[PDB]
């Protein structure tokens, strides 16, 4: 009869190699398993596919057609859904894009820009794999009793070194702290949340991604795949009997699925599993910052910096402050038009009591212009941009949850800070790297800083969320930045030197003094001569 | 049929809670388990109570009885098990005695020191809890077949402050480093390692040792209990309906367990798996040390420290040095007969500029010699008053942790773990034994440098010093603020932090972290974070 027998599994991605195989196993452990997916014929030839694979009842297999990027979709879905069945007893985020195989300098933004081989926006990359399952989680947990579970599908690689994969690895790096962040919310309601990290799985597809990945890079047949290999403690016999190093398998997904589905695991919650074969990769990048500061950097003369800001205006300030005292020029770019408005006020308060208030532009991810349009004044006028400290799109958190939040909250955190955060980076790259083709005597050398705002109430559960999008990022951006170097160097073209990258993490304090602190750090990080290797930077209570 | 069955387990710690219910379990899937123990009567009587339980055939059910702490006991054993069997598929180290119960200066290290409520010495303790796992994985590791599963059982607690509990967490967190690095060297053969955690399990036993350390830190009914509970995320069902948060019970383990001894976790090895309902715990507590330090902390004049190394001259010479330009004068403790020779020798070749302290035999396997140097110190130097321990030996002993020899890896937990817990509690129970003003006592471990092993005995031992330390600011704490109130004039508390140098191999990171060492022992603030990182620099 099974280990899910009588149980309600709604299951994402069912068209992939993974989704299938979690449906023909659920279905023969006894579950009722809906599939949910694009597009209506693929979905009923998957279906009866599955139900012949398994050798099950009709009305066991079932199916809706739903767009998982569309809360409103989502909501029609669900309410169908239960209106057959009654309640969602497992519910499996699988989320099969695979994102745009690009640099961050050439991600596409737009429909104009999409092509072959980058089959999607940045946001629809974003909205595939970190919004469906976050959406998911918030309308069908009010049809989940107590003791019922979520299952969250991630990668190894949100963690890795992944050259070209950022809007495929990012929003996978968001997810996992969305899952731990919905373990708290939907723990209290008896509901458990739970994550599976597959390696490098077997596939005809992933054969071909690897050579992809292997053309973008230098590197020769099976690099990629021989570097993953070599980091896999577990060997494993073949037919012979002799032991080797291989990927798992799409059935060792499915068992840590069954598992976490079924009520063997009824006393976990936020915990991890990974189907790797004891792939060893580091797990912890941070440090404190326990030190003080000492401004002798005033090497940040004719350096200008780029401070990518909006509604934070208390962090403006100092920042401009700190830089200014190094020597550096400031450029100043609001994201929304409000927050110019009361920055403009605020220096008005600076003309009582009274000397000059920097420069301020639009800088709008929404608008990929005005960030092109920030660099060509910056070379006219300040001789260029050298550094940029980038703020979250908002001074505060929408909500206090992650479940218990209203639609369109959701959809603009999703725009503003986490694709948001991405186009600036993508433009800050493609920038520092077109004129790196050009210098003939000797250059400087860029930096980026990410400064997260100060402790909440919340616990600064989106910020959090965000934080985890930007450390993968950085990771990659850093990877790639190196790779891109050596590699144009051996064309011999004089390039500028590497991109190096860091962020400021400010959760654990809410004291003036910390925000001075964090402020002055990010003035010395930007401009410096040695660098920190953490990539992120924790500032204490203090 | 069963998900286990056919399968050969050998399942130490069978009696108690979780021991008993994972023979059940594993005799319910299929098993034939084999039970290993101490008292042969416990054995047969354990066979056949879970014999009647399971409801299973008779040949189903064998037991071994041996010393799991000797290792020649275990090759007799193993032998002989295979003898019977032919092969193991599963070995479940389950350990699990509690260790004597006891502040780190009371903690006993010889069998006349033993007391009542500390049953166990300190040695006792770690070949129970640390070496037996250490020597089961590697002397049945030839009879496990390709595809077989060790399980080693820890708890959540190997992360915990508990009060007078650090002969039972030190080599529990040692043990956890110890099975990640096996993971490697089993994972060439095939074989996976992965790791429970249980949480606060359900017993009528934990209700009143929960009493026990409510007591121990003077704090009420239902303390030591609630503050667990109030980090699970997880909420389950009463029998009503209603949610509650409680703890989880024996099965949950068990279900886990036969998880991970099952071929449905055959792509796995590294792995850990917290039966906690969601108990959310800090997971990270490292800091690297990315300044430049600043010795303007004359503060050390008058103060003395200790040094206790064995085989590091260089460090023991960079950290003298480090230490007089503060002002402290210094006494080095050398931890083996040898390093007295050779640091004795390098001394003759300098002064044939250089004066070199007084160097003391300081060994843990004799603690007279300790409370010796304590004497000089109240003689001489006026006090001892901070401390930097080195590692027993500089070059670490072996590169492999599964494929090496018994008489080194005895050597390595009599001197690295057992001997650093004996310096600690000597020290403890010194600072702690002493009308005006007073200053402070303090303490770093200073690991040895960047390895081509990566250090993995390094690592091992660096895993069960980071728990000490926890618990022993811990202990310091409450046992001042209590004592004090009775309106004894003593020493306010010891600070600690370890330094670890693993990630750098250059003679200027050596001057970088001694120099940290000496500013750490006598600057008024203190770092928080307990493992203290230098990079590559």
């Amino acid at each position: 009869t099974g280990r899910l027998a009588g149980k309600i599994a709604l299951i994402t991605g069912g068209a992939g190699n993974i989704g299938s195989e979690l449906t023909r196993r659920f279905l023969a452990e006894g579950a009722t398993v809906i599939i949910s997916g694009r597009n209506r014929a693929k979905l009923t030839a998957l279906a009866e596919r599955m139900q012949a694979e398994a050798g099950v009842p009709a009305k066991r297999i079932d199916l809706e057609v739903m767009d998982g990027s569309d809360p409103v979709a989502v909501r029609a879905g669900i309410e169908a859904i239960v209106a057959r069945h009654g309640q969602i007893d497992i519910l499996v985020n699988n989320a099969g894009s695979a994102g745009a195989q690009r640099r961050l300098a050439e991600i596409p933004l737009t429909e104009a820009e999409l092509g072959p081989g980058a089959e999607e926006t940045l946001h629809a990359s974003i909205a595939n794999l970190l919004g469906m399952g976050w959406h998911l989680m918030r309308i069908a947990a009010p049809h989940m009793p107590v003791g019922s579970a979520v299952i969250n599908v991630s990668t190894i690689f949100s963690r890795a070194e992944y050259y070209g994969r950022i809007p495929y690895v990012t929003p996978k790096a968001a997810l996992n702290a969305l899952s731990q962040l919905a373990a708290r919310e939907l723990g209290a309601r008896g509901i458990r949340v739970n994550t599976i990290f597959p390696g490098p799985i077997e596939s005809d597809r992933i054969r071909t991604v690897f050579q992809r990945m292997d053309q973008l890079k230098g590197r020769p047949e099976g690099d990629t795949a021989h570097h993953f290999l070599n980091t896999m403690r577990l060997c494993r016999a073949n037919d012979q009997g002799a032991l080797e190093r291989r990927f798992p398998s799409v059935g060792d997904v499915a068992d840590a699925a069954v598992f976490l589905a079924s009520a063997e695991s009824a006393a976990l919650s936020g915990e991890t599993i990974e189907v790797t074969h004891g792939m060893e990769l580091p797990a912890c990048s941070e440090t404190s910052l326990l030190a003080r500061t000492d401004l002798r950097t005033i090497d940040a003369s004719g350096r200008t910096t780029l401070i990518c800001a909006g509604d934070q205006i208390e962090e403006v300030m100092a920042l401009t402050g700190m830089l200014r005292t190094c020597g550096s020029e400031v450029i100043i770019g609001f994201r929304s038009a409000a927050a110019l408005a009361q920055f403009e006020q605020a220096v008005n308060e600076s003309r009582r009591l009274a000397f000059t208030p920097p420069i301020a532009l639009p800088l709008d991810p929404r608008d990929p212009a005005t960030i092109d349009a920030v660099f060509d004044w910056a070379g006219e006028n300040t001789g260029g941009i050298h550094a940029a400290v980038i703020l979250p799109a908002t001074s505060h958190e929408p909500a206090p949850c992650v479940i218990e939040v209203d639609d369109e909250r959701v959809l603009n955190f999703l725009a503003d800070e986490i694709t948001g955060t991405i186009v600036i980076a993508s433009r800050l790259a493609r920038y520092w790297q077109s004129q790196r083709l050009t210098p003939g005597a000797r250059a400087r050398g860029p930096r980026v800083i990410f400064l997260s705002n100060g402790a909440d109430q919340n616990g600064n559960v989106y910020g959090r969320i965000q934080s985890a999008a930007i450390g993968q990022l950085i990771r990659v951006w850093r990877h790639e930045a190196e790779l891109d170097y050596q590699r144009a160097s051996a064309a011999g073209d004089h390039v500028l030197p590497p991109v190096w990258a860091n962020q400021i993490v400010r959760f654990a304090n809410r004291s003036l003094e910390g925000l001075e602190f964090a402020c002055a750090w990010t003035a010395q990080l930007l401009h410096s001569q040695r660098h920190i290797n953490e990539i992120t930077l924790n500032i204490p209570a203090n």
